[PDB]
């Protein structure tokens, strides 16, 4: 998929994409309800997390996958966003819970329709 992190209009080109076509991009990308439950997780996401990506659909990203996340400077953007319905943060981040730190670089973006939000996240 013929895509870049970063792109103005993102969240028209990724909305409603299938999870096959998710695989495709180049960089991670996660869809979140407004709880922060995993909707979709690509499978770029998962070879720089170590995650499976079909064994995180459903989990809370903030309360059970990713609690070095769950800070002021990670999950609380996120959940300002959702409180007032529009996002667009890009910060970059170290995961290191059960894994290797890795710094990476993060955007937050508010899906084009309904009320769901990308994590897109690659390498710094
Ligand atoms: C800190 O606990 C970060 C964890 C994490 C980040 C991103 C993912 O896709 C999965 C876990």
């Amino acid at each position: 998929e013929h895509v870049a992190f970063g792109s103005e209009d993102i969240e028209n080109t990724l909305a409603k994409m299938d999870d096959g076509q998710l695989d495709g991009l180049a960089f991670g990308a996660i869809q979140l309800d407004g709880d922060g439950n995993i909707l979709q997780y690509n499978a770029a996401e998962g070879d720089i997390t170590g995650r499976d990506p079909k064994q995180v659909i459903g989990k809370n990203f903030f309360k059970d996958v990713a609690p070095c996340t769950d800070s002021p400077e990670f999950y609380g953007k996120f959940k300002e966003g959702v409180a007032s319905g529009n996002l667009n943060t890009m910060f970059e981040y170290t995961f290191d819970y059960q894994h290797t730190p890795t710094k990476v670089k993060v955007h937050m973006k508010k899906a084009l329709s309904g009320d769901s939000y990308w994590v897109f996240v690659k390498r710094v």
